[PDB]
């Protein structure tokens, strides 16, 4: 019950509202494809993502639902906002496709560095905006766990936006050590570790830890931060992980000031606070927002938290049709922000 319209671009069929004009394949897939388009109704450039077989399996179905639920709840200036969700289906019975619309960004952070290494005052603005989005997200028990340059995009102007599944840079390069081999219990500081990795690259132009595998990755990490202290080992519950770790040639911690020569010493001190092996002593997004490095931008009366998000459904074990149905209600009940 708008004006829809087919378009076999890509190699897949796209049935979208007439308001969405100028469909341009942005690329990729596995979980679906995105196109750059123009919103006739708001006169704005947008990205339209059509999911690949949203309800093909129980994992597809839960994936779909999990994303809708999240986006619909996302209201922050540093987090990708859901502009519109739509389906060519008029009934739940013929519900087989789902599309998600967002603003079109200027570019990712991936390329921003590929072009080169940015200014310090430019890095502060970026890292601050990322951390601001993480306070929000983290406040509602949401962990990104997938932080990497391509999942960071910049506003029409210069507003940073966190997204996911952004369209060969390994996400493992930014993964915190504790979740890099089942290692053990992990919290949201897993995201902070990633941040420190992204910040370093932006400062240096090079990938901080470009491991070729999980084994090599950890090796690259323990080389910089050094092998686990006997205090950290006290908190490792797995006997195998313990043996493995202890059986490594003990590496000492490097002085970041040495690794990052010429870098803002405030920028360096933060990095020392983020790239900590013990998830328990890692700086949180909120604490880092108060760090001197961002005194220029910090504004504790403008760094908001999120309102409670219920993720009970994650626990649930339903059927394809129950996730599908639930996804339907979610599409229907959608209220366009402005
Ligand atoms: C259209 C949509 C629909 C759904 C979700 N889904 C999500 O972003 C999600 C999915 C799950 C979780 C989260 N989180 C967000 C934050 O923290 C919790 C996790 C978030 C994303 C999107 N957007 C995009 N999806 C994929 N790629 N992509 C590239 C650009 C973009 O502007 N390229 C520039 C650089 C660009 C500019 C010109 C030409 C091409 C590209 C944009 C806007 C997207």
């Amino acid at each position: 019950r708008p004006t829809f319209y087919r378009q076999e671009l890509n190699k897949t069929i796209w049935e979208v509202p007439e308001r969405y004009q100028n469909l341009s394949p942005v690329g990729s897939g596995a979980y679906g494809s995105v196109c750059a388009a123009f919103d006739t109704k708001t006169g704005l450039r947008v990205a339209v993502k059509k999911l690949s077989r949203p309800f093909q399996s129980i994992i597809h179905a839960k994936r779909t639902y999990r994303e809708l639920r999240l986006l619909k709840h996302m209201k922050h200036e540093n987090v990708i906002g859901l502009l519109d969700v739509f389906t060519p289906a008029r009934s739940l019975e013929e519900f087989n496709d789902v599309y998600l619309v967002t603003h079109l960004m200027g570019a990712d952070l991936n390329n921003i560095v590929k072009c080169q290494k940015l200014t310090d005052d430019h890095v502060q603005f970026l890292i601050y905006q990322i951390l601001r989005g993480l306070k929000y997200i983290h406040s509602a028990d949401i962990i990104h766990r997938d932080l990497k340059p391509s999942n960071l995009a910049v506003n029409e102007d210069c507003e940073l936006k966190i997204l996911d599944f952004g369209l060969y840079v390994a996400t493992r390069w930014y993964r915190a050590p504790e979740i890099m081999l089942n290692w053990m219990h992990y919290n949201q500081t897993v995201d902070i570790w990633s941040v420190g990795c992204i910040m370093a690259e932006l400062l240096t132009g090079r990938t901080l830890f470009p491991g070729t595998d999980h084994i090599d990755q950890l090796k690259l990490i323990l080389r910089l931060v050094g092998t686990p202290g006997a205090e950290l080992l006290k908190k490792i519950s797995s006997e195998s992980a313990r043996n493995y770790i202890q059986s490594l040639t003990q590496m000492p911690k490097m002085n970041f000031a040495n690794v990052f020569i010429g870098a803002n010493p405030l920028a360096v001190d933060l990095l020392e606070k983020m790239l900590v092996l013990d998830s328990d002593k890692r700086i949180t997004a909120a604490q880092a927002l108060a760090h001197a490095y961002f005194a220029q931008y910090h504004d504790p009366d403008d760094e908001p938290v999120a309102d409670p998000y219920d993720q009970s459904f994650e626990s649930r074990d339903l059927l394809i049709d129950e996730w599908k149905s639930l996804t339907y209600d979610e599409v229907i009940s959608f209220v366009p922000p402005p």
